[PDB]
């Protein structure tokens, strides 16, 4: 079996190799790269998803998210609390004013040790899950907004022709904005490309240990955990490094820069930070091996987790048993 240890691993694709996407995805998990539930990219260094990103100040934060935390610096809950619109350039400046802008540190491990130790303390704003995109449209290789449906992987594989649209969505980010515990919709693929500004450090569970996340998560947010059976979609949830140490829970962690790609896998549990300003692109994605983990996927059904008009359709299709309570939560 490769990567029996489940690492992260890097892939450096030549421009050749960067034609054809689902091919190398395909090439990266006979490598093992989908046991860790993480791989990172680093495209050919031809190849550029545009030519400046000069004029982006004037894409609008219609609704900018204060992450607000609860808890201890190690276990702790944030919520959103939805702020007034404002422009990129202005997010921008916010982020780099005085009260927000990352710290004096001296490598990525200082800062992460700052991060865990100083997050709940503070309340940044993070301009997540803009619909749209940042590549040129002559970016041929891996253009989040060029890449084949999940609708199309679907009726491909399985032959049913559904409703819905699959496209990209930006995230400004800033310092100690948060993304927590938790798998894609569905349990898909996504892949992220961090088009400009400061890194962003992830964590993540391998796949096959998942359950062993769940399970302390059930452990240190007990009265969620009762709320519903599925409540890491509520994307609330972090965990710190230290505690997953604590209780044996296996895990890897890798920062990606500016210029990188991750993609992270079916049930792959992921959460992590940006180090400062900065800006990436995120789209789910499917391939044939997702299929039956489209199937076994968990769902909120307390109705927190609210989720997209497309994935109606994929609980429709692959769980069709669920889709009465499902859809209950989701109307
Ligand atoms: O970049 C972020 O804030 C969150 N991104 C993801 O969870 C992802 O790409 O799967
Ligand atoms: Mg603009
Ligand atoms: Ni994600
Ligand atoms: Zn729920």
């Amino acid at each position: 079996a490769q990567n029996p240890n489940c690492n992260i691993m890097i892939f450096h694709p030549t421009k050749e190799e960067f034609n054809d996407f689902d091919k190398y995805i395909a090439y990266m998990e006979s490598q093992g790269a989908h046991r860790a539930g993480l791989a990172k990219i680093i495209p050919p260094k031809e190849w550029k998803a545009r030519e400046t990103y000069d004029n982006i100040s004037e894409i609008l934060i219609a609704t900018p998210l204060q992450q607000v935390a609860s808890g201890r610096a190690g276990v702790f809950t944030q919520y959103h609390k939805k702020k007034k619109a404002m422009t990129v350039g202005e997010y921008r400046h916010l982020a780099n004013s005085k009260k927000y802008q990352t710290p004096p540190h001296q490598n990525f491990e200082d800062l992460e040790r700052k991060y865990w130790k100083n997050r709940i303390y503070n309340s940044p704003i993070y301009g997540a899950d803009i619909s749209g995109s940042l590549f040129d449209e002559n970016t041929k290789q891996w253009n989040l907004g060029h890449l084949g449906t999940i609708q199309d992987l679907l009726e491909k594989e399985c032959g049913v022709v559904i409703e819905g649209v699959n496209t990209p969505y930006l995230y400004f980010g800033m310092w100690k904005t948060t993304f927590a515990w938790h798998t894609e919709d569905m349990d898909l693929y996504s892949i992220n490309y961090l088009h400009l500004g400061e890194p962003k450090t992830w964590y993540v569970v391998p796949p096959e240990h998942g359950q062993r996340l769940e399970r302390l998560a059930r452990e240190l947010f007990p009265g969620s955990s009762r709320g519903c059976g599925a409540f890491l979609r509520h994307k609330v949830a972090l965990i710190s490094p230290t505690v997953l140490k604590e209780n044996g829970i296996p895990f890897n962690r890798i920062t990606q820069e500016a210029g990188e790609f991750m993609v992270t896998f079916p049930y792959g549990y992921h959460a992590g930070f940006n180090h400062g300003f900065n800006c990436a692109e995120a789209i789910n994605f499917a391939t044939p091996r997702w299929i039956d983990y489209g199937k076994m996927a968990s769902q909120c059904s307390c109705g927190e987790a609210r989720v997209t008009f497309s994935m109606d359709a994929f609980v429709r299709i692959l769980q069709p048993e669920r889709y009465d309570l499902w859809k209950r939560g989701q109307d």
